[PDB]
């Protein structure tokens, strides 16, 4: 990554293995579940492109979903170029060369010139591109890892109210759902999903109680 | 988190990513017991928003609660809304924007802005008072991960006093009883809720004797 | 913990969360036994009432131990304010209010004021005055996760001399015994406690023998 | 490894241990799998040959693929002399012998001369012409199981589709197939060796459909 | 410990949390063996009085052990003060006491004082000569860990010469037998308390033969 | 050891704990086979004799293996001392004693003379004399758990040719064959020593096929 030294510059530094064996760590247990996003932008804070590659790199098993997310990089990597075209003429001493879709995801570029980007004035932040890409292939592959299907999460016959929503909001992650979402949820399918005696409970609690309340009416 | 950097002023650092996955430990060990309560605080020193939102997003599991925890978060927003009105007019430079409910927890703010009000004469603490309402959140969801039946703990025909009292003060914090509260609750109920033999001896001790003389008049 | 950054000025940083995991580690192996107590003080050197408070705060279970241990602690704090009456007037700038016994033990002071008492010239050492009062606490509490009947170790019929010496000088250290008593104890009780093949032995060495010759006497 | 230090030179420092034992740990784990590639270069980021070799002589095992790995090395060496004419006439005060392949390897250099190298200017990155070689001999190591064994990736009777796909480019890694290549094997091969069931719905989806449709149509 | 800071003086800085644990490590595995010995040393380089006691006072157990290393200290404590007789008169600005045998133990020191000897110049080493009685202890309490008995190591019938190796110099650490004493066993009751193939092979090898030159005339 | 300060002068500083507890862990799973000879020079960058004997005085264990290298040790103290007649005369301010065996391997020198030697213009290396002189001690330590007897190693007659190459070379590294004899080795024992229809089947591949080759061929 590029971080801030001494003299105020922004200069690199190679990634930590620490980090990297933090996000093999969490690939391992949680595989692609919807906290594997949040995980990775906190681990790839600064990065450079040949760090989240080396990152990414670290990933064993997973094949199919290495390559889905591949697929969602080159797809904004032609974007990319789609909407920035190159302009010609002769580089000056201390610019660079516009950097291409293939160049931000690092499969062209030089550990130095993704330096000369990122540090530049004003800089073209390609990690920071990047990584956006990536996030939106977690996103994809997520949905592989938890396949969405909500209709079909039901409370147990016998099953405990806490452990239910669990089971709703852990499906509501992996579908991506935003906040707003989940509260529209919450005051219909959280309660309809629910068992008998509880969806009797919930159902007297009116419209509008609140999480918390919902859990003390059931426990 | 902010901290003091040589020159005296207070300056960002990201969050160590080995209190992150300390944080992820206690979580996943403890749940959200009592002590989760002291531990986040005790690992968020100087957050900002955007770090308390990097450590919430670290949990995995806990869908029900984590949603529980958004609303108290959302209604500890709203009520600053209500309480600090917006006052218009164009902003001076040096100056930033009276940060909004949404901004405090980091839904509309940049990490920048929180630190230009975290860092500013006199600051404006964002970090302080998202992590207030995140606490205030806790204590509700540590409430599922612990019942208030104060009048349940009673001691075991053949417990011994110092197992039982484990047991009473472990339920008064989960029920987070004021140092006050367990004052009464020693001279009281926890005299009551004794097998016959101790409360026989309790009762002969008289009212106002310390724990540790209690324990000692039933070991 | 208040440490000296480079320019000489005593400032404060926050508590090392290794070092709480740390605390945690000797408690949860070894509870409060009689070297639970060394170890608190060297895990805390330099610190804040704050960080006292975050450190007791992390322990889980011992609930009747943890009561009596608040129970000195305010006994320690009444102490103090009967100590320490009350001078009226006007605070100038640079000075602060005179601690009282809820300030040192953290209830009623904010950290700036800890920092500020720990750093004036001349300090108020809170940090240090409540770690003392914590420490007596500890010796209390010690003395139910020990023994107290030295009169209850006897060597066993067939117990190596050795084994049966750590377990005397195990028992004299959670008793606290001073290095004066210990000398006694060693030219009698642990002669006297002895099994009786030994007891002779040692009987016949004469009194003043060292630990080492006993032991060589009864291998 | 070389490093910037304050006054802006670049000096040598010694391979911490820690990634030593990183990179023993890769190894002793994942063996010489394809991730153990891009790991080996991010561990050894501005490495000195004899870094490299301190690196490589920590693996315990491996005998068979040492020995490949060290022919590859030394048919580059040749090479590299081959490439390289020597340039007679003497050395002049702050200039260096040119290296042969040797030096580059670290068979015949000094560590001085290898930091004279990547430090002077303009600089000879022995470190870096060094790492390549090993980086290709890697790739070899890697395909101690390869095919092309492709056509024996076939999709089990009852196998999820998800798991097919892991099998299957987790193959065309160890085989090193380039991205033009996965292309091709994706739109035939792929859906070739699948199930029945599965075959038919991909044979029914058309010729060009991406890695993250194939899997849904086949959940 | 003292260190030297970058300004050239050796100012303090607390015990590691990470060597204590460490030193807590040794002795929970291997108790009190020979190697505790060069450990301790290792682990407290550099040390005050008050961290050799901090390192000391974290061992759990052996409280006979500690008691017999409580009363070496204390010989040597006497010893120090009989051979050196106090010199009365005032202390000038800069200078300080001279030290007594409890100030080296650190019964009766400052931990400023402490610094200010073992800084001053020229400096009274109090951690120096404190260690070095630790370690005559440790040798003392060493012999209860593996006392001694070398006549009682013979040879197996079936057993490999180099495993009665190992066991005839680990015999001889723990009764601290000095590398010429070492010598002297080696040309003799190594020889002779070797089973009767191999003391017929050692005893035509002539006397004077090397430790591999024993190992491999009787592999 | 020894290292450059920010000033340019090399300076001493304490052997890391966490190197020698690296130390110790490698000893402690793989003894002393093969690797722990590069690795023990790998963590002793640098080092004064002091350091390096810390780290050997930190073994457990092996005692017969520690008299073994003791021993080469002592007999390349012995030759030293031969091949450098001592020249008498005073020595001048800034000059050193030159040293005798017994001093470089750190016996009868004090750590300052170890700096002043290492440091001095030209330097007496004794840091680096002594570690050559460990190194060839581990070297006839290694031959204790291995064995020098390539003609015994065959492969079984159903053993794969991959497992019949890491045990031809794990023994070709434990008798320290140079990479020019293990070429020698591969075109003629390791062909030799195979099964009757691997032996056929390199046979029949002509000299000098590469190892890749070989094991391609006998799959």
């Amino acid at each position: 990554p590029i971080v801030q030294n001494l003299q105020g510059q922004m200069v690199h530094q190679a990634i930590s293995p620490r980090t990297l064996n933090a996000w093999v760590k969490v690939v391992e247990e949680k595989a692609f579940s919807p906290e594997v996003i949040p995980m990775f932008s906190a681990l790839s804070e600064g990065a450079t492109p040949q760090d989240l590659n080396t990152m990414l790199n670290t990933v064993g098993g997973h094949q199919a979903a290495m390559q889905m997310l591949k697929e969602t990089i080159n797809e904004e990597a032609a974007e990319w170029d789609r909407l920035h075209p190159v302009h010609a003429g002769p580089i000056a001493p201390g610019q660079m060369r516009e950097p291409r879709g293939s160049d931000i995801a690092g499969t062209t570029s030089t550990l130095q010139e993704q330096i000369g980007w990122m540090t530049h004035n004003p800089p073209i932040p390609v990690g920071e591109i990047y990584k956006r890409w990536i996030i939106l292939g977690l996103n994809k592959i997520v949905r592989m890892y938890s396949p969405t299907s909500i209709l079909d999460i039901r409370q147990g016959p016998k099953e405990p109210f806490r452990d239910y929503v669990d089971r709703f909001y852990k499906t509501l992650r992996a579908e991506q759902a935003s906040q707003e979402v989940k509260n529209a949820a919450t005051e219909t399918l959280l309660v309809q999903n629910a068992n008998p005696d509880c969806k009797t409970i919930l159902k007297a609690l009116g419209p509008g109680a609140t999480l918390e309340e919902m859990m003390t009416a059931c426990q």
